[PDB]
Order: structure tokens, then sequence, then C-alpha cells
């Protein structure tokens, strides 16, 4: 029940291949996972952590006190989207979506909840809400209910893309609760993201197969004008995994050229709109950077070869990737949920560690791998 407290045991072990220290935060007998890597889950001091677990028979949100090893239940009941959740800039509250209908704001102190927005009967919420740096406005996208189709299989994926569904990129005001359509279109839109310290810019993209798609690297101003593509897109080049670097210095992404058998990370200037290569990309699924983009972490995955179960800590400046420790996750889909099993590596607020999920000990749990100065 909302408000309850649970005392956890932190067990630290040494990785057999890198000697790097790794500590498990959650029990090995109950399902737990971290939120999406681009969403804030750590307080600046690095003492509080937001995460999800089934302690109360339901996938709910908890706030873990790293120095007390005690976690308090933030939300109760069923219907929580345990991935999109995030902590406010003032760290006095976190936001999450319940029943895919109501955007909630929760006081981390009183645990009081406030529904700040409720999707209209005409639309369907899609993607994850992303707050602006000041945490006064939220951006997101929605799909016209009539145009909505359940994406069951890949056959249904491409199918939906061609149905050219009408989607809109909206902006909601935390204070007023009023929505403002900043961009609409009869195309499948997605992944809306406010430019870190610049409410002016809002990056979004076109969903669908990376092949039969014009381009996904899109940008548009808050007012709704200057809709443009981040990169010109070279014939044969596919871009993905885009994400704003925390400080807002640039839009980092990964591109792959057919016939080059090599993936390379790229940084795009939000203002100059000029892209530039940064370094190679080891075989990884997700990619997240440091605050300034000087460090990056990656998810080793599957390509007589061999599946890569390692986490990578890339050094932007030195342009060098290095194996940190091992996550050894079974990318299995639990109860239709394909994301709980994803490591979703993210740096700790001061870069001394990397938080990630894994089910190698049997069930999905949360770990924090230390990150030595040599970036081992
Ligand atoms: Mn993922």
């Amino acid at each position: 029940a909302k408000g309850d407290v649970i005392t956890l045991n932190f067990e630290t072990f040494v990785d057999s291949d890198t000697q790097v220290k790794v500590t498990r935060l959650t029990p090995t007998d109950i399902i737990c996972h971290r939120n999406y890597f681009y969403q804030k889950c750590f307080t600046q001091d690095g003492k509080k952590l937001l995460f999800a677990g089934d302690f109360d028979g339901n996938r709910n949100y908890y706030l873990l006190n790293l120095e007390t090893q005690q976690a308090v239940q933030l939300t109760e009941g069923k219907g929580d989207n345990t991935f999109g959740g995030f902590i406010s800039t003032d760290e006095r509250a976190f936001f999450y979506v319940k029943n895919e209908l109501n955007l909630m704001k929760v006081d981390l102190e009183t645990l009081e909840e406030q529904v700040i927005y409720t999707v209209d009967e005409e639309w369907k919420g899609y993607g994850t809400w992303v707050a602006n740096s000041d945490c006064t406005k939220l951006v997101g996208i929605e799909i016209l209910k009539r145009d909505w189709q359940p994406l069951t299989s890949w056959e249904k994926f491409a199918e939906f893309y061609h149905t050219n569904p009408t989607c809109r990129l909206i902006k909601v005001d935390i204070e007023t609760g009023e929505l403002e359509v900043i961009h609409q279109d009869t195309a499948w839109l997605g992944h809306p993201i406010y430019r870190p310290f610049d409410d002016s810019t809002v990056g979004f993209c076109h969903e669908g197969p990376h092949d039969l798609v014009d381009a996904r690297m899109w940008l548009v101003n808050e007012d709704g004008s200057n809709v443009r593509k981040i990169k010109e897109h070279a014939e044969g080049e596919s871009c993905t995994h885009e994400f704003w670097i925390p400080d807002g210095s640039a839009m980092a992404y990964v591109s792959y050229f057919k016939g080059q058998t090599d993936r390379v990370i790229y940084k795009a200037n939000p203002e100059t709109l000029e892209n530039e290569e940064v370094m190679v990309m080891p075989p990884c699924s997700h990619l997240m950077s440091n605050f300034d983009g000087s460090l990056m972490v990656g998810d080793g995955c599957d390509a007589n070869i061999e599946n890569d179960p390692f986490l990578y800590v890339l050094n932007t400046k030195a342009k060098s990737a290095q194996k940190l420790c091992k996550h050894s996750t079974s990318w299995d889909v639990l109860d239709g949920d394909r994301q709980i099993t994803h490591p979703h590596p993210s740096f700790t607020p001061n870069d001394d560690g990397v938080l990630f999920t894994s089910d190698f000990e049997g069930v999905p749990a949360i770990y924090i791998a230390d990150v030595p100065e040599s970036y081992k």
C-alpha cells in the first residue's frame, strides 16, 4: 500500500571478467526494473532512486534511499506504466502515467497524487511524456483512436505505418493542465523530446521500418514552426537511437551504412543543424550518454558467433569503447513485456556507477556497476 517501507539488502560482487564491482539493489526473488534510461531516476545528490517492483503484488513505483537501503512505495494498485516515470527537476515529485489515461504528479514527501492531464476520448496516448528542464511543461504524442491498430507482429508494424495514421505532438502545462497541439500530421509520429535547456526546440520522429521511411531525425519549435530534419540522410544510411545529451549540447544518434558493416555514433548541433561523427559503435542495443556527453554507456547484445553480454563505457574524447562489467541478460519477453528485461544502462549523477536491469540471477533485478577512473 502507498506509503509502506521496505528494507533491502545490498549485495556486491566482482565481475569474473573485468574485476569491476557490481552491487545488486533489489531482492533476487521479486521482479524489479529501472525506468527508461533517458528519464531522470536519480536525485542530484545520488542518494534517492526511483524504480519499479512487485513488492505489493503489483508493478508499482518505489523510491529507494541508497544510504538507508529503505524503499517507500510511491504508487499502489494496477495500471502503472513503470517505464516512463521520472523525477522532477526540483526533486519534490515524480510523474507517471496510470491506466494509459491519466498523467499523474506525485509529491515524493506526502505521496499525494494529482492528475495533471487526461487523454481525450478521441485520442490514444503513445510514447513517453518528457518534461522540459524547468519541469513546467510536458511534451508527448497521441494517435487518433480511429486510426489506432494493435501492433501485434512485425507484419502489423509495417502495416500500421502504411495506414498513414493521424498523430499529433502535444504540449501540456503542468500548472494549467491545458494542452496545445504544436504539430499534427497524417504520419506515424513518435518519441517526443524537449531539448534539455531550451523549451524552444522539441525533437520527434517518424516511426516505422528504418527502410521505407523518409527520415526520423526531426526537430520543430515549441510554437509549431520550422519543422526540419536533423540530417539530410544519405542514400543507404539509417539513423536511430537518437537522444538529447543531458546538457542539451547536441542530439546524439547512431547511423548504419549498407555495405560498411560498421555503426558510428553521431552528434548533431540543435542550432547549427550540422552533424558530425564522434566514434565507432560496439555491438549494442541502447545508448545513453553522460551529462556533457564525454562518457557513454552501451548495451551489449546479439549480432557460430557469440552473444555479447557486456556493458560498454565509451570515452567520447579518447574515442574508445571499453567493457565495464557484464550484465548477462536473457532478452526474454516476460508476460508480453519486452522491456523489463532490457539493461537500459544509465550513468549515476556523478559517474561513479552505471544503473541497469538484468535477470541473470533468475528474475529481473536492479544493479549498479562501479565505474573506476580508468573506466574499466
Ligand atoms: Mn529498451
